[PDB]
RNA sequence: AUACUUACCUUAAGAUAUCAGAGGAAAGUCCUACUGAUCAAACAUGCGCUUCCAAUAGUAGAAGGACGUUAAGCA
């Protein structure tokens, strides 16, 4: 795939020219051959198209372990000071406290492999 | 702490209520647990003296602030 798009950007920008590249970008799929090939060069199942029960975040800092992660629910560290004077600061809502010692494995190696 | 060593200093004067009257050491000085009058201070003590001292029968209000927010207010 790496080859691929590699050959066709070298094939696409030396046999074609600007009006048939601009018809070819729509904004709704946000594809244009030249910068395309270029994003999802490794990317095999790159597409350009609540973020806490995902399973990028819950296993961030350490890949295959997942843990749910405490955090404050409304939390104001986006907010400048400026602003935050302006009114009474809220109490804090939380999430996952009881979750801060209990991770979770999911080891295939084990099961599928030594098991067998 | 003592002691020893050095280094730096070792000074503006004067006064303690006023005025008047009697006495003592002709002008003035000094003094009197002397005597009047005025003044000032302290301490007691009074004036039919003058001003001021906050809801609970209610969720308030008065005085003074903010080097507080709205706020890149409006012109």
């Amino acid at each position: 795939m790496n080859d691929i798009l590699t050959d066709y950007k070298t094939f696409y920008l030396t046999h074609s020219n600007i009006v048939t590249y601009e018809s070819s970008i729509i904004d709704s799929n946000t594809f244009d051959p030249i910068l395309y090939p270029e994003l999802k060069m490794s990317n095999p199942k790159y597409d350009p198209v609540d973020w806490h029960k995902k399973t990028e975040w819950k296993e961030a800092g350490h890949i295959g372990i997942t843990t749910e992660r405490p955090q404050i629910s409304n939390s104001i560290i986006e907010c400048n000071s400026g602003t935050l004077i302006q009114k009474p600061i809220s109490l804090p809502n939380f999430r996952n406290l009881e979750k801060i010692n209990q991770v979770k494995i999911n080891d295939l190696y084990t099961e599928e492999f030594l098991k067998e």
